[PDB]
């Protein structure tokens, strides 16, 4: 009896395992005494935008592209008065090929062994 | 007996496996005493945009785009009292081939073994 | 007895398996004693927007886009008083293959073996 | 007794497993004590649009577009007293191929073995 | 009894392996005495952006870009009394392959061995 294997293997397969965790602890609060006196409470917030005759990317092709034109963000900016963000703003992005991308597996093997016994 | 393999493989199998966990962990709280005295509470907030005449991605093609033109986004700014953002944003992007991507697997294998016994 | 095997497989299989989950903890309040006094309770808050004439990907073809043009978004802005927000926004995006892409698995094999015995 | 097998295999089968789950924990309370004086609750919200003569996409194809023109999202902004949003807004898209995918399996295999006992 | 094997393998299968945690610890208070007194409480911001006939990438392909044109972005700046930020901010950008990268395996063996016995 006689073994004869040629597994060839044209294979591309990348992978990615992750573990994500947030405990957010112990809040733990005894005997809080509290005596607040705070009338006549005025807060101001103001926001303005103005465009005009903006363009982008006004030219030949991008294989990928993230970046913006001209925007604003605003984020947890003004808290007044006991304001918790815990594990608030978790943000997770994963490629594993981008785009514009050209895969071409071109295989053609040739293969004829013999065994004479 | 013989034995004779050839498991010729052409394969693209990209995988990923994710764990995802939050505790909001213990929110304890024993005599807590409060005496709160707040009269004439006037808050403000104004947001404003304009625009005119704006264009975006005014040529050629693009392979990927997740760029924005000017917008405007507002989060979580003016929390006044007891305000609690647990865990609150969770944003995942998960891409295995992004868009615009070719892919040509062009398989033409030529195999002629043979066995005398 | 003789074993000849060749599964010559031009195959494209990924695949993503996920875990996710959130739990709010443990809220125990005992003993809480308040005494609140807020007359004259007057918040505001002003919206606005106008637009004249915009364009958006006036040209040639976008293989994926995801992007915007001017807009506006607002949220958990203006909370007051006991405002919970706990796993509130779970935003999850998955795409094996995305738009405009070109699978073309052209197999033309050519397998002639034998056995003597 | 022998064996020839050959399993010409050309097939394209993606596919995702999810696990999805939210516990809203333990909210408990003993011996809440309360008294509330809040006479003259005037509260105030103005929202605005207004657009004139805009346009989207007034070119040529898009393999695939989620995004938009100019538009306004508004969001649980202004919660005034024991307001809770609890795994309140959970938004899962998931695609397997995009749109404008072309997926041509043009397989013309050709096999003729044989076997001499 | 004999054994040949021979298994070419030209293959390209990257891939990470990650572990995230946070735990926001132990927040144990124990008899906190307050008297507050804060009359008259009035804080401002004012946030403002202008813009004119900008352009951005008008020229020939970029392979990959994530960078952006003029833009604005506000966070956590005006916290007035009270106001935590625990693992608050996490982005986590994971790319195998960029944009616009050619992969072209072109694998052509040739291998014809013999066994004489
Ligand atoms: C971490 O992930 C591995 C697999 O990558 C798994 O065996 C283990 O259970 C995970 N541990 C935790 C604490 O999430
Ligand atoms: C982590 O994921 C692995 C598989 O990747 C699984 O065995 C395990 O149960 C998971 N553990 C937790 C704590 O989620
Ligand atoms: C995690 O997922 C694996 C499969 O990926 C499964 O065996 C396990 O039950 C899951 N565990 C939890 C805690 O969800
Ligand atoms: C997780 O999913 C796996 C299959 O992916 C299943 O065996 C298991 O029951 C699930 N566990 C939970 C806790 O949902
Ligand atoms: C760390 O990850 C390894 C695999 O990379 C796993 O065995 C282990 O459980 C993880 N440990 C923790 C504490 O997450």
């Amino acid at each position: 009896s006689f073994e004869l294997t040629q597994p060839s293997s044209v294979s591309v397969s990348p992978g990615q395992t992750a573990n994500i965790t947030c405990s957010g602890g112990y809040l733990g609060e005894t005997y809080r005494s509290w005596y607040q006196q705070k009338p006549g409470q005025s807060p101001v917030l103001v926001i303005y935008q103005s465009s005009k005759r903006p363009s982008g990317i006004p030219g030949r092709f991008s294989g990928s592209n993230s970046g913006n034109t001209a925007t604003l963000t605003i984020s947890g900016t003004q808290p007044l008065d006991e304001a918790d963000y815990f594990c608030q703003a978790w943000d997770f992005t994963s490629v594993v090929f981008g785009g514009g991308t050209k895969l071409t597996v071109l295989g053609q093997p040739k293969a004829a062994p013999s065994v004479t016994l």
